[PDB]
Protein backbone atom coordinates (compact mmCIF):
# COMPACT_ATOMS: atom_id res chain seq x y z
CA UNK A 1 0.00 0.00 0.00
CA UNK A 2 -1.20 2.34 1.00
CA UNK A 3 -2.56 3.52 -2.24
CA UNK A 4 -3.35 0.95 -4.96
CA UNK A 5 -1.43 0.26 -8.20
CA UNK A 6 -5.25 0.65 -9.78
CA UNK A 7 -6.52 3.39 -8.07
CA UNK A 8 -5.65 6.13 -10.88
CA UNK A 9 -8.64 3.96 -12.63
CA UNK A 10 -11.05 5.05 -10.80
CA UNK A 11 -13.32 8.00 -10.09
CA UNK A 12 -15.45 9.08 -7.47
CA UNK A 13 -19.36 9.54 -8.36
CA UNK A 14 -21.63 11.44 -5.50
CA UNK A 15 -25.16 10.06 -6.38
CA UNK A 16 -27.57 12.85 -4.08
CA UNK A 17 -32.12 11.61 -4.10
CA UNK A 18 -34.34 14.04 -3.82
CA UNK A 19 -35.47 13.41 -0.49
CA UNK A 20 -32.06 15.26 0.54
CA UNK A 21 -33.56 18.77 -0.84
CA UNK A 22 -36.37 18.49 1.40
CA UNK A 23 -35.76 21.14 4.98
CA UNK A 24 -32.80 22.55 3.25
CA UNK A 25 -32.84 26.68 4.29
CA UNK A 26 -30.16 28.03 1.96
CA UNK A 27 -29.48 28.72 -1.91
CA UNK A 28 -29.32 26.07 -4.15
CA UNK A 29 -30.72 22.15 -3.42
CA UNK A 30 -28.90 21.41 -0.54
CA UNK A 31 -26.17 21.78 1.65
CA UNK A 32 -22.63 20.74 0.95
CA UNK A 33 -21.22 20.09 4.17
CA UNK A 34 -24.96 18.42 5.21
CA UNK A 35 -25.97 16.29 2.43
CA UNK A 36 -25.98 12.69 2.29
CA UNK A 37 -24.97 10.69 -0.85
CA UNK A 38 -24.50 7.28 -2.46
CA UNK A 39 -21.16 7.44 -3.05
CA UNK A 40 -20.26 4.96 -6.29
CA UNK A 41 -16.20 3.89 -6.98
CA UNK A 42 -16.64 3.75 -11.12
CA UNK A 43 -13.82 2.76 -13.58
CA UNK A 44 -12.98 6.53 -15.32
CA UNK A 45 -12.53 5.24 -19.08
CA UNK A 46 -15.97 3.24 -17.97
CA UNK A 47 -19.49 4.41 -19.53
CA UNK A 48 -22.61 5.77 -19.08
CA UNK A 49 -24.89 3.23 -19.59
CA UNK A 50 -22.91 0.80 -17.71
CA UNK A 51 -22.75 3.15 -14.59
CA UNK A 52 -26.65 3.51 -15.08
CA UNK A 53 -27.44 -0.42 -14.93
CA UNK A 54 -25.11 -0.70 -12.28
CA UNK A 55 -26.55 2.15 -10.39
CA UNK A 56 -30.17 0.94 -11.33
CA UNK A 57 -29.12 -2.54 -9.62
CA UNK A 58 -27.59 -1.22 -6.54
CA UNK A 59 -30.51 1.30 -6.03
CA UNK A 60 -33.54 -0.99 -6.62
CA UNK A 61 -34.76 0.92 -9.78
CA UNK A 62 -35.60 -0.29 -13.06
CA UNK A 63 -33.59 2.05 -15.58
CA UNK A 64 -36.92 3.25 -17.11
CA UNK A 65 -37.60 4.62 -14.29
CA UNK A 66 -34.88 6.87 -13.04
CA UNK A 67 -32.88 9.87 -14.81
CA UNK A 68 -29.65 10.86 -14.04
CA UNK A 69 -29.41 15.16 -14.00
CA UNK A 70 -25.44 16.23 -13.54
CA UNK A 71 -25.10 18.20 -10.51
CA UNK A 72 -23.34 21.39 -12.88
CA UNK A 73 -21.74 24.69 -11.61
CA UNK A 74 -22.66 27.79 -13.18
CA UNK A 75 -20.62 31.02 -13.01
CA UNK A 76 -22.37 32.79 -10.49
CA UNK A 77 -21.02 30.19 -8.05
CA UNK A 78 -23.99 28.32 -8.19
CA UNK A 79 -24.82 24.49 -8.62
CA UNK A 80 -28.05 23.05 -10.23
CA UNK A 81 -29.14 20.21 -12.15
CA UNK A 82 -28.38 19.93 -15.60
CA UNK A 83 -29.65 17.76 -18.13
CA UNK A 84 -27.49 14.84 -19.74
CA UNK A 85 -29.29 12.35 -22.07
CA UNK A 86 -28.90 8.68 -20.81
CA UNK A 87 -29.04 7.54 -24.79
CA UNK A 88 -26.73 10.05 -26.74
CA UNK A 89 -24.24 10.38 -24.09
CA UNK A 90 -24.34 6.90 -22.95
CA UNK A 91 -21.78 5.41 -25.38
CA UNK A 92 -19.37 7.73 -23.75
CA UNK A 93 -16.73 7.67 -20.84
CA UNK A 94 -17.47 8.82 -17.12
CA UNK A 95 -14.50 11.60 -17.26
CA UNK A 96 -15.70 12.86 -20.18
CA UNK A 97 -19.18 13.36 -19.08
CA UNK A 98 -17.33 14.80 -15.83
CA UNK A 99 -15.20 16.84 -17.66
CA UNK A 100 -12.67 15.70 -15.58
CA UNK A 101 -15.03 16.28 -12.26
CA UNK A 102 -13.56 14.11 -9.40
CA UNK A 103 -15.80 13.82 -7.48
CA UNK A 104 -19.05 13.97 -9.58
CA UNK A 105 -22.12 14.57 -8.31
CA UNK A 106 -25.72 13.15 -9.88
CA UNK A 107 -29.12 13.71 -8.99
CA UNK A 108 -30.61 10.94 -9.27
CA UNK A 109 -34.23 11.50 -10.05
CA UNK A 110 -36.87 8.68 -9.41
CA UNK A 111 -41.01 7.87 -9.80
CA UNK A 112 -42.98 8.91 -7.37
CA UNK A 113 -42.93 5.70 -5.37
CA UNK A 114 -46.68 5.31 -5.16
CA UNK A 115 -47.24 5.34 -8.91
CA UNK A 116 -43.76 2.63 -8.62
CA UNK A 117 -45.51 0.05 -7.62
CA UNK A 118 -47.89 0.47 -10.65
CA UNK A 119 -44.86 0.29 -12.66
CA UNK A 120 -45.10 3.36 -13.97
CA UNK A 121 -42.84 5.43 -16.68
CA UNK A 122 -40.91 8.80 -15.86
CA UNK A 123 -42.58 11.21 -18.01
CA UNK A 124 -41.21 12.12 -21.73
CA UNK A 125 -38.63 15.21 -21.60
CA UNK A 126 -38.05 17.19 -24.46
CA UNK A 127 -34.80 18.77 -24.24
CA UNK A 128 -35.07 21.44 -25.82
CA UNK A 129 -38.56 22.53 -25.41
CA UNK A 130 -38.45 20.81 -22.18
CA UNK A 131 -37.44 22.60 -18.66
CA UNK A 132 -37.31 20.77 -15.13
CA UNK A 133 -38.31 23.79 -12.33
CA UNK A 134 -37.17 23.45 -8.89
CA UNK A 135 -40.66 25.08 -6.60
CA UNK A 136 -39.84 26.62 -3.21
CA UNK A 137 -42.54 27.78 -0.48
CA UNK A 138 -41.48 30.67 1.45
CA UNK A 139 -43.47 31.11 5.00
CA UNK A 140 -43.36 34.28 6.30
CA UNK A 141 -44.52 33.13 9.73
CA UNK A 142 -41.88 30.50 11.05
CA UNK A 143 -39.02 32.24 8.27
CA UNK A 144 -38.47 28.96 6.67
CA UNK A 145 -38.19 27.00 3.09
CA UNK A 146 -40.46 24.02 2.10
CA UNK A 147 -39.34 22.11 -0.79
CA UNK A 148 -42.28 22.02 -3.21
CA UNK A 149 -40.19 19.21 -5.74
CA UNK A 150 -39.82 19.73 -9.26
CA UNK A 151 -41.76 20.02 -12.31
CA UNK A 152 -40.94 19.24 -15.91
CA UNK A 153 -42.92 22.24 -18.22
CA UNK A 154 -42.37 23.27 -21.87
CA UNK A 155 -40.95 26.71 -21.40
CA UNK A 156 -43.89 28.03 -23.57
CA UNK A 157 -45.90 27.37 -20.08
CA UNK A 158 -47.48 30.75 -19.37
CA UNK A 159 -46.41 31.13 -15.54
CA UNK A 160 -50.03 31.86 -14.33
CA UNK A 161 -51.16 28.05 -15.45
CA UNK A 162 -47.37 26.84 -12.96
CA UNK A 163 -49.64 28.91 -10.17
CA UNK A 164 -51.86 25.73 -9.43
CA UNK A 165 -49.41 23.47 -9.39
CA UNK A 166 -47.46 25.50 -7.20
CA UNK A 167 -50.24 25.64 -4.38
CA UNK A 168 -51.22 21.75 -4.66
CA UNK A 169 -47.47 21.09 -3.67
CA UNK A 170 -47.49 23.68 -0.67
CA UNK A 171 -50.79 22.70 0.21
CA UNK A 172 -53.31 26.31 -0.74
CA UNK A 173 -56.68 26.23 -1.98
CA UNK A 174 -56.36 27.37 -6.00
CA UNK A 175 -58.23 30.96 -4.88
CA UNK A 176 -54.67 31.43 -3.11
CA UNK A 177 -52.89 34.77 -4.59
CA UNK A 178 -49.05 33.94 -4.30
CA UNK A 179 -46.02 36.29 -4.80
CA UNK A 180 -43.32 33.99 -6.92
CA UNK A 181 -40.05 34.73 -7.05
CA UNK A 182 -36.52 33.26 -8.81
CA UNK A 183 -33.82 32.66 -6.66
CA UNK A 184 -30.95 33.21 -9.19
CA UNK A 185 -28.20 33.23 -6.67
CA UNK A 186 -27.15 33.90 -3.32
CA UNK A 187 -27.95 37.55 -2.60
CA UNK A 188 -30.57 37.98 -5.59
CA UNK A 189 -34.03 36.53 -5.21
CA UNK A 190 -36.07 38.35 -8.34
CA UNK A 191 -39.99 39.01 -8.09
CA UNK A 192 -41.38 37.45 -11.41
CA UNK A 193 -43.38 41.15 -12.25
CA UNK A 194 -45.72 39.19 -14.57
CA UNK A 195 -47.14 36.09 -14.72
CA UNK A 196 -48.92 36.15 -17.82
CA UNK A 197 -45.90 35.70 -19.97
CA UNK A 198 -44.11 32.42 -20.83
CA UNK A 199 -41.13 31.17 -18.87
CA UNK A 200 -39.31 31.18 -21.68
CA UNK A 201 -39.60 35.28 -21.64
CA UNK A 202 -40.33 35.54 -18.17
CA UNK A 203 -37.15 34.65 -16.71
CA UNK A 204 -33.09 35.34 -18.40
CA UNK A 205 -30.96 32.48 -19.40
CA UNK A 206 -34.29 29.87 -18.87
CA UNK A 207 -32.67 26.50 -17.61
CA UNK A 208 -32.96 23.49 -15.71
CA UNK A 209 -32.28 23.62 -12.58
CA UNK A 210 -33.98 26.98 -12.16
CA UNK A 211 -36.07 27.39 -9.21
CA UNK A 212 -38.93 29.43 -8.51
CA UNK A 213 -39.72 30.73 -5.00
CA UNK A 214 -43.28 31.04 -3.99
CA UNK A 215 -45.41 32.50 -1.22
CA UNK A 216 -48.58 33.69 -0.06
CA UNK A 217 -49.64 37.32 -0.45
CA UNK A 218 -51.60 38.16 2.66
CA UNK A 219 -51.46 41.26 4.53
CA UNK A 220 -51.12 38.81 7.31
CA UNK A 221 -46.92 38.29 5.88
CA UNK A 222 -46.21 42.08 7.16
CA UNK A 223 -46.01 40.79 10.97
CA UNK A 224 -43.07 38.69 10.06
CA UNK A 225 -39.18 39.85 10.40
CA UNK A 226 -38.80 39.18 6.60
CA UNK A 227 -42.17 39.53 5.04
CA UNK A 228 -40.56 38.49 1.52
CA UNK A 229 -38.52 35.62 0.27
CA UNK A 230 -36.45 38.23 -1.20
CA UNK A 231 -36.09 39.57 2.63
CA UNK A 232 -35.65 36.14 3.46
CA UNK A 233 -32.38 35.28 1.03
CA UNK A 234 -30.97 38.90 1.74
CA UNK A 235 -31.17 38.39 5.57
CA UNK A 236 -29.68 34.87 4.51
CA UNK A 237 -26.79 36.30 2.37
CA UNK A 238 -25.44 38.18 5.54
CA UNK A 239 -25.72 36.25 8.17
CA UNK A 240 -23.03 34.61 10.06
CA UNK A 241 -22.73 33.10 13.68
CA UNK A 242 -20.22 34.37 15.30
CA UNK A 243 -17.90 32.73 18.27
CA UNK A 244 -16.97 35.27 21.42
CA UNK A 245 -14.86 34.10 23.58
CA UNK A 246 -13.21 35.58 27.00
CA UNK A 247 -9.52 36.49 26.18
CA UNK A 248 -8.77 36.21 30.33
CA UNK A 249 -10.45 32.56 31.08
CA UNK A 250 -8.37 30.12 28.66
CA UNK A 251 -9.97 27.65 27.49
CA UNK A 252 -13.33 29.41 27.30
CA UNK A 253 -15.78 27.91 25.53
CA UNK A 254 -17.35 31.20 24.32
CA UNK A 255 -20.80 31.45 23.26
CA UNK A 256 -22.51 31.60 19.32
CA UNK A 257 -23.98 34.92 18.32
CA UNK A 258 -26.06 35.26 15.24
CA UNK A 259 -24.70 38.73 13.92
CA UNK A 260 -24.45 40.44 10.74
CA UNK A 261 -21.82 41.01 7.95
CA UNK A 262 -22.85 44.53 7.37
CA UNK A 263 -23.06 45.32 11.41
CA UNK A 264 -20.38 48.12 12.54
CA UNK A 265 -18.47 48.19 15.85
CA UNK A 266 -21.39 49.83 18.01
CA UNK A 267 -23.66 47.49 16.35
CA UNK A 268 -21.62 44.51 17.51
CA UNK A 269 -20.70 45.50 20.51
CA UNK A 270 -24.71 46.14 21.70
CA UNK A 271 -25.31 43.06 20.32
CA UNK A 272 -23.25 40.78 22.36
CA UNK A 273 -23.23 42.77 25.75
CA UNK A 274 -27.16 42.23 25.83
CA UNK A 275 -26.18 38.55 26.25
CA UNK A 276 -24.16 39.59 28.86
CA UNK A 277 -26.13 42.02 31.36
CA UNK A 278 -23.10 44.25 30.85
CA UNK A 279 -22.79 47.73 29.20
CA UNK A 280 -21.51 47.44 26.03
CA UNK A 281 -18.73 50.14 27.13
CA UNK A 282 -17.55 47.68 29.59
CA UNK A 283 -16.61 45.29 26.48
CA UNK A 284 -13.20 45.76 25.14
CA UNK A 285 -13.10 43.52 21.67
CA UNK A 286 -10.06 42.28 19.68
CA UNK A 287 -8.89 41.86 16.00
CA UNK A 288 -8.54 38.37 14.84
CA UNK A 289 -6.09 36.03 12.66
CA UNK A 290 -7.68 32.72 11.77
CA UNK A 291 -5.69 29.59 12.42
CA UNK A 292 -2.66 30.87 14.79
CA UNK A 293 -6.11 30.58 16.63
CA UNK A 294 -5.33 33.65 19.08
CA UNK A 295 -6.25 37.35 20.73
CA UNK A 296 -5.12 39.83 18.30
CA UNK A 297 -4.73 43.42 19.14
CA UNK A 298 -7.29 45.35 20.59
CA UNK A 299 -9.64 46.38 18.04
CA UNK A 300 -10.69 50.14 19.00
CA UNK A 301 -14.06 51.77 19.72
CA UNK A 302 -13.45 54.59 16.89
CA UNK A 303 -13.25 51.69 14.50
CA UNK A 304 -15.61 51.99 11.32
CA UNK A 305 -15.06 49.02 9.51
CA UNK A 306 -18.25 46.00 9.38
CA UNK A 307 -18.29 42.51 10.99
CA UNK A 308 -17.67 41.23 7.68
CA UNK A 309 -14.29 43.48 8.00
CA UNK A 310 -12.92 41.40 11.07
CA UNK A 311 -14.08 38.18 9.79
CA UNK A 312 -12.11 38.92 6.40
CA UNK A 313 -8.85 36.73 7.44
CA UNK A 314 -11.48 33.52 7.60
CA UNK A 315 -11.97 30.66 5.65
CA UNK A 316 -15.33 29.84 4.62
CA UNK A 317 -15.57 26.77 5.92
CA UNK A 318 -14.10 27.67 8.93
CA UNK A 319 -16.13 28.49 12.63
CA UNK A 320 -15.84 32.18 13.06
CA UNK A 321 -14.85 33.06 16.54
CA UNK A 322 -13.49 36.85 18.32
CA UNK A 323 -12.42 37.44 21.70
CA UNK A 324 -13.35 39.90 23.93
CA UNK A 325 -12.78 40.62 28.02
CA UNK A 326 -14.99 42.27 30.61
CA UNK A 327 -13.97 45.78 31.55
CA UNK A 328 -14.02 47.49 35.23
CA UNK A 329 -14.05 51.51 33.71
CA UNK A 330 -15.59 52.65 30.67
CA UNK A 331 -14.10 51.86 27.39
CA UNK A 332 -13.17 54.92 26.27
CA UNK A 333 -10.88 55.82 29.14
CA UNK A 334 -9.26 52.58 29.03
CA UNK A 335 -7.30 53.11 25.89
CA UNK A 336 -6.43 55.98 27.01
CA UNK A 337 -4.35 53.98 30.04
CA UNK A 338 -0.46 54.75 29.50
CA UNK A 339 1.89 51.68 30.52
CA UNK A 340 4.02 52.97 33.10
CA UNK A 341 6.99 51.23 34.86
CA UNK A 342 8.49 52.36 37.88
CA UNK A 343 9.56 51.22 41.25
CA UNK A 344 7.71 51.01 44.46
CA UNK A 345 10.32 51.29 47.45
CA UNK A 346 8.20 50.06 50.50
CA UNK A 347 8.83 51.18 53.81
CA UNK A 348 11.30 48.02 53.94
CA UNK A 349 13.57 50.22 51.83
CA UNK A 350 13.66 47.19 49.72
CA UNK A 351 12.60 47.54 45.74
CA UNK A 352 9.91 46.33 43.61
CA UNK A 353 9.59 46.73 40.06
CA UNK A 354 5.58 47.44 39.03
CA UNK A 355 3.79 48.70 36.53
CA UNK A 356 0.73 51.46 36.68
CA UNK A 357 -1.55 52.30 34.36
CA UNK A 358 -2.88 55.75 35.02
CA UNK A 359 -4.43 58.77 32.92
CA UNK A 360 -2.14 59.46 29.57
CA UNK A 361 -3.58 63.34 30.32
CA UNK A 362 -3.25 62.81 34.17
CA UNK A 363 -0.56 64.43 36.33
CA UNK A 364 1.53 63.25 38.78
CA UNK A 365 -0.83 63.36 41.60
CA UNK A 366 -2.89 60.73 39.54
CA UNK A 367 0.02 58.25 38.79
CA UNK A 368 0.50 58.27 42.97
CA UNK A 369 -3.23 57.14 43.56
CA UNK A 370 -2.67 54.53 41.09
CA UNK A 371 0.54 53.55 43.74
CA UNK A 372 -1.44 53.59 46.70
CA UNK A 373 -3.60 51.28 45.38
CA UNK A 374 -1.42 48.30 45.07
CA UNK A 375 1.13 48.69 47.83
CA UNK A 376 0.72 47.87 51.67
CA UNK A 377 2.07 51.50 52.92
CA UNK A 378 3.11 50.22 56.28
CA UNK A 379 1.12 50.89 59.45
CA UNK A 380 0.73 54.31 61.73
CA UNK A 381 3.53 55.19 58.95
CA UNK A 382 2.79 58.66 57.28
CA UNK A 383 0.89 56.89 54.31
CA UNK A 384 1.80 59.45 52.08
CA UNK A 385 3.88 59.66 48.63
CA UNK A 386 6.41 61.34 46.42
CA UNK A 387 7.49 60.48 43.08
CA UNK A 388 11.40 60.73 42.17
CA UNK A 389 13.48 60.62 38.99
CA UNK A 390 17.12 58.71 39.31
CA UNK A 391 20.45 58.69 37.52
CA UNK A 392 23.12 56.57 37.85
CA UNK A 393 21.75 55.69 41.35
CA UNK A 394 21.39 59.31 42.25
CA UNK A 395 18.46 61.25 42.66
CA UNK A 396 18.28 64.29 40.15
CA UNK A 397 14.68 65.19 41.27
CA UNK A 398 11.39 65.31 43.07
CA UNK A 399 8.20 66.18 40.90
CA UNK A 400 4.82 68.44 41.87
CA UNK A 401 1.86 66.39 41.94
CA UNK A 402 0.03 68.94 39.69
CA UNK A 403 2.71 68.01 37.10
CA UNK A 404 1.35 66.50 33.85
CA UNK A 405 2.80 62.88 33.34
CA UNK A 406 3.17 63.88 29.72
CA UNK A 407 6.11 65.92 30.58
CA UNK A 408 8.21 63.14 32.32
CA UNK A 409 11.09 61.61 30.36
CA UNK A 410 10.53 59.05 28.20
CA UNK A 411 14.63 57.90 28.32
CA UNK A 412 15.23 55.04 29.66
CA UNK A 413 18.69 56.00 31.69
CA UNK A 414 15.75 57.88 34.16
CA UNK A 415 14.03 55.57 36.55
CA UNK A 416 11.08 56.91 38.14
CA UNK A 417 10.59 55.99 41.77
CA UNK A 418 7.41 56.04 44.41
CA UNK A 419 8.22 55.52 48.09
CA UNK A 420 5.97 56.67 51.33
CA UNK A 421 7.27 59.69 53.04
CA UNK A 422 9.24 58.80 56.32
CA UNK A 423 7.10 60.49 58.78
CA UNK A 424 10.34 63.51 59.95
CA UNK A 425 9.95 64.50 56.56
CA UNK A 426 6.92 66.27 56.03
CA UNK A 427 7.03 69.24 58.24
CA UNK A 428 9.79 71.56 57.89
CA UNK A 429 11.47 74.40 58.02
CA UNK A 430 16.77 74.81 60.22
CA UNK A 431 16.31 71.87 58.60
CA UNK A 432 16.43 70.39 55.17
CA UNK A 433 16.11 67.73 52.70
CA UNK A 434 19.01 66.37 50.90
CA UNK A 435 19.97 63.70 48.50
CA UNK A 436 22.30 60.74 49.41
CA UNK A 437 23.94 58.14 47.50
CA UNK A 438 26.32 55.32 47.64
CA UNK A 439 30.13 55.04 45.92
CA UNK A 440 33.26 53.56 45.69
CA UNK A 441 34.94 55.61 42.92
CA UNK A 442 36.31 59.12 42.63
CA UNK A 443 32.69 60.75 42.25
CA UNK A 444 30.97 59.14 39.44
CA UNK A 445 31.27 55.38 40.35
CA UNK A 446 27.91 55.16 42.06
CA UNK A 447 25.14 52.53 43.03
CA UNK A 448 22.90 51.17 45.42
CA UNK A 449 19.93 53.06 46.24
CA UNK A 450 19.73 56.50 47.14
CA UNK A 451 17.50 58.43 48.92
CA UNK A 452 16.58 62.05 50.55
CA UNK A 453 17.79 62.79 54.08
CA UNK A 454 17.47 65.24 57.26
CA UNK A 455 20.02 67.82 57.46
CA UNK A 456 20.05 71.76 61.00
CA UNK A 457 23.83 71.81 62.06
CA UNK A 458 24.34 69.35 64.93
CA UNK A 459 26.08 65.89 65.75
CA UNK A 460 27.50 63.93 62.76
CA UNK A 461 27.93 60.88 64.40
CA UNK A 462 24.33 60.47 65.14
CA UNK A 463 23.45 61.30 61.29
CA UNK A 464 25.57 57.96 60.95
CA UNK A 465 24.16 55.60 62.93
CA UNK A 466 20.73 57.17 61.41
CA UNK A 467 21.97 56.33 57.99
CA UNK A 468 23.36 52.85 59.68
CA UNK A 469 19.58 52.06 60.78
CA UNK A 470 17.94 53.22 57.92
CA UNK A 471 20.51 51.02 55.85
CA UNK A 472 20.27 48.15 58.38
CA UNK A 473 24.00 47.11 57.70
CA UNK A 474 25.38 45.14 60.63
CA UNK A 475 28.97 45.67 61.93
CA UNK A 476 31.09 46.74 57.75
CA UNK A 477 29.57 50.21 57.94
CA UNK A 478 33.06 50.94 59.80
CA UNK A 479 35.61 51.77 56.58
CA UNK A 480 32.61 54.10 55.22
CA UNK A 481 33.62 57.63 54.62
CA UNK A 482 31.38 60.22 54.11
CA UNK A 483 31.52 63.47 51.27
CA UNK A 484 29.89 66.12 50.99
CA UNK A 485 30.08 66.32 46.74
CA UNK A 486 29.60 69.69 44.65
CA UNK A 487 30.42 71.03 41.44
CA UNK A 488 33.71 69.79 40.25
CA UNK A 489 34.88 68.80 43.71
CA UNK A 490 34.47 66.96 46.88
CA UNK A 491 35.34 67.35 50.42
CA UNK A 492 35.55 64.69 52.25
CA UNK A 493 34.15 64.46 56.08
CA UNK A 494 35.80 62.27 58.37
CA UNK A 495 33.26 60.44 61.37
CA UNK A 496 35.28 62.01 64.45
CA UNK A 497 35.07 65.80 64.86
CA UNK A 498 32.58 67.10 62.52
CA UNK A 499 29.07 69.03 63.31
CA UNK A 500 27.05 71.07 59.27
CA UNK A 501 24.80 73.81 58.03
CA UNK A 502 23.33 74.25 54.41
CA UNK A 503 26.81 73.67 52.84
CA UNK A 504 24.38 71.96 50.76
CA UNK A 505 23.43 74.58 47.81
CA UNK A 506 24.84 76.09 44.94
CA UNK A 507 27.14 78.54 46.24
CA UNK A 508 26.31 81.70 44.56
CA UNK A 509 27.41 81.50 41.37
CA UNK A 510 23.72 78.60 39.38
CA UNK A 511 20.77 76.79 40.92
CA UNK A 512 21.07 73.59 39.60
CA UNK A 513 22.49 70.67 40.03
CA UNK A 514 22.71 70.79 43.98
CA UNK A 515 25.18 68.69 46.30
CA UNK A 516 24.61 65.28 48.22
CA UNK A 517 26.06 63.64 50.38
CA UNK A 518 28.08 60.95 49.35
CA UNK A 519 28.55 57.14 51.04
CA UNK A 520 32.13 55.50 50.63
CA UNK A 521 32.41 51.91 50.18
CA UNK A 522 32.80 48.59 48.64
CA UNK A 523 30.27 46.50 46.30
Amino acid sequence: GPLGSEAHLYMQVQIVAEDQFCGHQGNDMYDEEKVKYTVFKVLKNSSLAEFVQSLSQTMGFPQDQIRLWPMQARSNGTKRPAMLDNEADGNKTMIELSDNENPWTIFLETVDPELAASGATLPKFDKDHDVMLFLKMYDPKTRSLNYCGHIYTPISCKIRDLLPVMCDRAGFIQDTSLILYEEVKPNLTERIQDYDVSLDKALDELMDGDIIVFQKDDPENDNSELPTAKEYFRDLYHRVDVIFCDKTIPNDPGFVVTLSNRMNYFQVAKTVAQRLNTDPMLLQFFKSQGYRDGPGNPLRHNYEGTLRDLLQFFKPRQPKKLYYQQLKMKITDFENRRSFKCIWLNSQFREEEITLYPDKHGCVRDLLEECKKAVELGEKASGKLRLLEIVSYKIIGVHQEDELLECLSPATSRTFRIEEIPLDQVDIDNEMLVTVAHFHKEVFGTFGIPFLLRIQGEHFREVMKRIQSLLDIQEEFEKFKFAIVMMGRHQYINEDEYENLKDFEPQPGMSHPRPWLGLDHFN
